[PDB]
C-alpha cells in the first residue's frame, strides 16, 4: 500500500527521484523552463550534474516526509504551506503540481511494480487542494 510505497521509494531514493522527475519533464517538456540549468541536457548529462542529483533527492525526500505525515493520503496543511511559501515555488500554480502528480502516477502504473497508484493519485489531489487553500493560484 501507500506506506510500503514510501519505503520502496526511500530505499532507493536517488533512482526513483531521478526517474520520476525525468518522467515529469518528458511528459510535460514545457515544465523544463522552470529549471533553467537542465535546459538542453540529456538524461546522462543531468545525471552527471551533482546539482541535478541533489535537487531530485531533496524534492523526493520532502515529498516522502509529507506523504508519511499524511493520514489516509490527506497531507498536513502545514506541509502544503511549506511548499507554497518556498521562494523556489513562488511563480507556480496548482497546475504545475497536478502535472507532477499525473506523471508520477503514470510512472507507477508503467513500472510493472505493485505501487498503490490510486493512493498516490488521491494524495496528489488532496495536496493540490491544500496548496490552493494555502494561497497558491
Ligand atoms: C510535491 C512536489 C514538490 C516538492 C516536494 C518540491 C520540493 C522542492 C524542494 C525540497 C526544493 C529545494 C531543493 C534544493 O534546495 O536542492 C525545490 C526546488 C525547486 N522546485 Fe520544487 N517541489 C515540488 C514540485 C515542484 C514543481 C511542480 C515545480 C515546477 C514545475 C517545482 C519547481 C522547483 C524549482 C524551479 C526549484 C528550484 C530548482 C533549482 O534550484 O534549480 N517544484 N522543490
Amino acid at each position: 500500500g501507500f506506506k510500503q510505497d514510501i519505503a520502496t521509494i526511500r530505499g532507493d531514493l536517488r533512482t526513483y527521484a531521478q526517474d520520476i522527475f525525468l518522467a515529469f519533464l518528458n511528459k510535460y517538456p514545457d515544465e523544463r523552463r522552470y529549471f533553467k540549468n537542465y535546459v538542453g541536457k540529456s538524461d546522462q548529462e543531468l545525471k552527471s550534474m551533482a546539482k541535478f542529483g541533489d535537487h531530485t533527492e531533496k524534492v523526493f525526500n520532502l515529498m516522502m516526509e509529507v506523504a508519511d505525515r499524511a493520514t489516509d493520503c490527506v497531507p498536513l496543511a502545514s506541509d502544503a504551506n511549506t511548499l507554497v511559501q518556498m521562494k523556489q515555488h513562488s511563480s507556480l500554480t496548482t497546475g504545475n503540481f497536478e502535472k507532477f502528480f499525473v506523471a508520477l502516477v503514470e510512472y507507477m502504473r508503467a513500472s510493472g511494480q505493485s505501487f498503490d497508484s490510486q493512493s498516490w493519485d488521491r494524495f496528489g489531489k488532496n495536496l493540490v487542494s491544500a496548496l490552493s487553500s494555502a494561497g497558491m493560484k
